[PDB]
């Protein structure tokens, strides 16, 4: 609890890689109703949730992501290469996503690779698109 809360979590980026990752971040607006992705959009970047919560129609029907806490999207890791979309992205309710491509990512981890550790730590991809 004591490290926890001396740590630097994936609150938001803070003061250090906040100043890599609000350079690279790129806030999206989600409405109720507004479509994010759509099948054979390429996903290129990765696309965290602030606040709310998406729905992603799949060819059969929704799937299910939920809000912040439902992070998704190319991971390096997970993924080597980027790939298209499986389904159509509709957001739920009015929300702010954050678009990061894996360029963007691998730097700001390779410039600090101490902050991934704990992000990777408490923050864990909730849905990984394109398998």
């Amino acid at each position: 609890r004591s490290l926890l809360q001396h740590c630097k979590p994936f609150r938001g980026a803070t003061k250090g890689c906040l100043r890599a990752l609000a350079m690279k971040f790129k806030t999206t607006h989600a409405p109720p109703g507004d479509t994010l992705v759509h099948a054979g959009d390429l996903l290129t970047a990765l696309y965290f949730i602030s606040r709310g919560s998406i729905e992603i129609l799949r060819g059969d029907v929704v799937v299910a992501i939920l809000g912040k806490n439902d992070i998704f999207g190319e991971p390096l890791n997970l993924y080597a290469r980027p790939g298209k979309s499986n389904g159509d992205v509709r957001a739920l309710t009015y929300c702010d996503l954050h678009k990061i491509h894996r360029d963007d990512l691998l730097e700001v981890l390779d410039m600090y690779p101490e902050f991934s550790d704990h992000f990777w730590s408490s923050l864990e991809i909730t849905f990984n698109l394109r398998d």
